[PDB]
């Protein structure tokens, strides 16, 4: 159950897109392009949740010309972020849940 795993993982509240997360998304844009298989030149960051780990996992709702997707992006305390996984084919209002 996605709601249950979101509790187990300790994801927080949904936050408005901000500069910190936009920079993280930009850092992993080549991987997003490959995973979403579409032109993401005008990708828009919508919102996100986080998990506090050794570093931070960001669960990010993004919008492209192909629709919405959720991204799991790992940011170590020191060093650039990396894309872990995606949930493609999301709706605008879908809850950000753990995956």
């Amino acid at each position: 159950n996605p709601e249950f795993m979101t509790k187990v993982g300790g994801l927080g509240a949904t936050h408005q897109a901000d500069k910190t997360v936009e920079d993280i998304v930009n850092a992993v844009k080549p991987s997003i392009q490959s995973k979403l298989g579409t032109n993401i030149s005008n990708l828009k960051v919508i919102s996100y949740k986080t998990q506090l780990v050794n570093g931070t996992n960001y669960f990010v709702k993004v919008r492209t010309e192909n629709g919405y997707a959720h991204l799991r992006i790992y940011k170590p305390f020191s060093g650039a972020a990396s894309l872990v996984s995606v949930q493609d084919g999301k709706a605008k209002d879908d809850e950000i849940t753990y995956f």
